[PDB]
């Protein structure tokens, strides 16, 4: 819940930062809806989106950057704007297979 938001969060920072995050394929489904959720309501771009953008991740350069730099890239496209590609590779220990996350262009 809390604990899962807390990552999403983390893991869309370095997902806007460098473009790409690699984890779990179950963490990566679930961020990909996270993150589509977070630039829907930056095309929408509004008082009241900016505001939910923001309490759902705690870094203000991000919101901004989303809505100003993010958001204006995918105007033409309406939905799945990030894309899940599952690995050969998978983590040592469980063996759980991976999958890079990454924005869709």
């Amino acid at each position: 819940s809390s604990h899962r938001l807390a990552l999403y969060r983390n893991q869309a920072k370095s997902l806007l930062t460098h473009g790409r995050i690699t984890t779990t394929v179950p963490k990566a489904k679930e961020l990909r809806g996270f993150v589509d959720h977070l630039i829907h309501l930056a095309k929408r771009g509004d008082l009241h989106a900016r505001r939910l953008v923001l309490r759902d991740l705690q870094d203000v350069k991000l919101v901004r950057k989303l809505f100003d730099e993010i958001a204006p890239r995918y105007r033409d496209r309406q939905g799945g704007y990030t894309r899940v590609l599952k690995l050969a590779e998978r983590r040592r220990g469980d063996g759980a297979p991976l999958a890079l996350v990454e924005l869709v262009e």
